[PDB]
Formats: C-alpha cells, sequence, structure tokens
C-alpha cells in the first residue's frame, strides 16, 4: 500500500491522530518528532510542523525526501473569509496562492515568482476521494481556494483585500507552501482546514476557543480518507 | 565533505559555474541541482528561485537528498546599516523573519513556538570567513539579517524592520535557509553583497547592480571552499 504522510502545522491539530492511533514509534528529526505508525494496515508518518511558512515546507519535504511518504493529507483549522463558512465548517482546497509574496515592485503579479505559478494545485483523485467520503459519512464539505500566508488574520480590511485578489474563501500559514512542495516532488496532496475563526476583529478569541474541537473534526475526516487509500 | 552553495536567482549562481567550468546537473523539486568536483570536495549547487518557502525547500533537498554536509548561501541583499555601500559583503551572524507574525497572541514579531526569534549561522564557518577576508584584503562586516517575502524599497519599513530586529540588511532567503541547517544539524554561512539601499528607487539600484554584486559574494565563497 501507498505510505501515506499526514501534517498539520500545531499539536492540536495533530494529538487527536496520536490518541485514536494509541501505537506508535517517534524519531527527532528537523528539530521535530516525526510519528510512524500503521492504521488499519496502512503505514503513515505524521508530524505538527510548528506555525508558518518556513516551517511546514520543512516538514513536508522531510516526510517525502527524508521519508519517502507517495500521498501526503494536510489537517489543521482556517480563518474563514467566505460569509457563507460557518466555525467548524470543512473547506477542501482546489488551489492556494501565498498573498505574502511580494515581488510587485518589479511588475510582478502579487503571489507570483519567476518559476512558480500564482495558485498551486492540489490533487484531482484525492479531491474527488474526500467528496466520496463526505457523501459516506453524511459530513458537509466544501471545495474552496485558501491563501497562505505568515501572518495570524485578525483585521477585516486585510481579509477584504486578500479575498478580493485571490478570490479566496480562507486563510492560513502553511497550505500553499505544503502544496508547494509536493507538486514540486511529484506527490500527490490534499488540503483540508476546519474554520476555527472569521479572521476578523477578534479572530484569536475564536482561535483559541474553537482550534480544538475543529481540529478534531479535520483529523477525523483525513483518517476517514485513509482508508480509501 | 559535501558542500552545498545555494543562492536564490541565476545571477547569484552562474559566475560559479562558469568558474567551475565542468558539471553535471539533475533536474529534481522542481529546478535543476549543479554537481562539480573543487579542491578535493564535491559541490552542489543550486538557485533555488525567490523567497523563504523556495529557498528551505532547496536547503531541505540539498542536504536530505544530495548528502551536503555544510552549506554556504550567496546572493545579495539591501543594504539597513548606513555605514554599507553597494557591493559591501555581510555575513549574517544571525537572522530573523520579519514577516512571521502571530503578535495577534502576545509574541514578539518574529517569533513561533518552538523556534526562537533569531536563527544563528555556524560559529566556524563564520571565523573561516574571516580569515579568508583578512588574506584576500577584503572588507567583510559581521550583521544582522532581516528575512521575509517582500521586496523592500520603502524607507518607513526599512526604518521599521532595523529598529526592531536591529538589522544591518535585508533579503529573502537568509533565515529559512539557516533554519534548515540548523535542523538538520548541517554548519550554515550566509552570505550576502549589497545590491541597493532598500528604500525609495531600489528596485532600480537592484536591476543596475545584482550582477555585479551576485559576483563579489560567489567569489567569496568559493574561496572558502579551497580552506574547508
Ligand atoms: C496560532 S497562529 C494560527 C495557527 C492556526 N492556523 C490556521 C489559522 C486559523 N485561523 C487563522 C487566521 N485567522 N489567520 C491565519 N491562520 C489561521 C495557522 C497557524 O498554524
Ligand atoms: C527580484 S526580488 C529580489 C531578489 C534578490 N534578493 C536579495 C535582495 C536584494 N535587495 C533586496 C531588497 N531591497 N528587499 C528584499 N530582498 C532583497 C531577494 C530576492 O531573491
Amino acid at each position: 500500500g501507498m505510505k501515506i504522510a499526514i501534517l498539520g502545522a500545531m499539536s492540536e491539530e495533530i494529538t487527536p491522530l496520536l490518541e485514536t492511533l494509541k501505537d506508535y514509534t517517534k524519531i527527532e528529526h528537523a528539530n521535530n518528532t516525526y510519528y510512524f505508525a500503521k492504521y488499519k494496515d496502512h503505514e503513515l508518518v505524521l508530524a505538527y510542523s510548528k506555525i508558518g511558512k518556513v516551517n511546514s515546507t520543512l516538514s513536508a519535504s522531510v516526510m517525502i525526501e527524508k521519508f519517502g511518504a507517495q500521498v501526503l493529507l494536510f489537517t489543521g483549522v482556517a480563518g474563514a473569509f467566505n460569509p457563507e463558512l460557518e466555525i467548524g465548517d470543512l473547506l477542501y482546497a482546489t488551489k492556494l496562492a501565498q498573498y505574502d509574496l511580494d515581488i510587485t515592485a518589479f511588475g510582478h503579479p502579487l503571489g507570483f515568482v519567476p518559476g512558480n505559478e500564482i495558485f498551486i494545485k492540489t490533487d484531482e483523485k484525492l479531491n474527488n476521494l474526500a467528496l466520496e467520503v463526505a457523501k459516506e459519512l453524511n459530513i458537509k464539505l466544501r471545495a474552496g481556494i485558501i491563501a497562505t500566508g505568515d501572518e495570524f488574520i485578525c483585521d477585516e480590511a486585510k481579509k477584504a483585500k486578500i479575498r478580493e485578489i485571490f478570490n479566496a474563501d480562507a486563510c492560513e500559514m502553511e497550505g500553499a507552501s505544503v502544496a508547494l512542495v509536493c507538486d514540486a516532488l511529484k506527490v500527490p496532496c490534499f488540503i483540508l482546514r476546519a474554520m476555527s475563526d472569521k479572521a476578523g476583529e477578534k479572530a484569536e478569541f475564536d482561535f483559541d476557543e474553537f482550534v480544538i474541537n475543529s481540529a478534531k473534526i479535520s483529523a477525523n475526516f483525513v483518517l476517514k480518507m485513509c482508508e480509501k487509500l
């Protein structure tokens, strides 16, 4: 069977999986811990990267280049931009951009550097698998664009600008970087986020209130996807 | 030992490929990685493409896939310290990500849990650079570099980042590369030659001086390879 990596950013996003698995082997590498487990006869490597683009890029690269993961599922929470999203709602990214990658001084569009794309796509077959799981389990699942950058967004004006430029439905600090790594290394990637907040005024309070539960929702979903891989 | 030499742009690495003359290349991770022998060292070289994610990926690939045991970063930067002139060399003692921001939760700018604000480079490589600078009569300054995913060309932003971090220069790849190297237990050296002063019209100075400043930095890191 295919070797699966499951990646989140924070302990809250991955600990629910570790608790469900119960039995696993911990390996210290890249100033972090990587967890190795067998789930319903699937070989898994799991980790939380620590927050942000650099940490999540490094973890995705380690999971693939060092440990040989063949498919990568990202699980965690996000800030909702689309007004139809509520706290706890699941969104998978069809494509992702880095909103804070800015060499626009040279005439490039926001989010662009030479040699790369503005938007990185996720894997079609994995996205269709997620739609099958959502139907099976009667779980509401939305498709959308995720905007990634190294700021916790809690500002209606910033939210509005990023939504306008990229038609983004949510924001977070790891998806586009993870997707870029997977695309570069020819590994199918799936990015799932459960909303923890609405990325506006007082979003830090909502994040703290809802991160634990929203993280569990996304974590459970990706574990169910593993069963179809 | 196996040595990685990494830049962000073609201009930062092509001067080394011209000097080395003979090299092989492998296509991997949506990039090209170059391989050559130099003074009893296998070198692996690349330009990452611009910014934090691209440079993180290349550093990780060079170490995890191609087995680099030391990494030298070479390229250009925007000067913040008023004593720096275009063309001057600066090596980083430590670096921060000025645009890594979870300050809503009370943390300082540049901090996320599990990491520190500043990431250090390797003391022994830095001391080797001082020896090379002494030997070659090259002026070399030590300082703090602030890294982020924006080209800085605004006097107010320059001043803010300089004040918060006491940064001597800015760029878009150093802190990320240094973090990867530190995490993977690989000694890292970050060298930059100034291409601009990161204020008004910095985009025009950058275009004018990138080629020459890139050559200055490149030459220096190759001289370091002789003493390793
Ligand atoms: C403690 S920093 C937030 C952590 C959880 N992440 C996802 C996220 C939820 N709400 C967000 C928002 N308003 N702005 C940016 N990111 C997010 C990213 C980071 O790992
Ligand atoms: C075409 S984008 C600029 C490329 C060269 N870089 C170093 C650099 C020089 N001057 C800088 C400045 N004012 N602001 C940020 N970065 C730099 C980073 C990027 O690879």
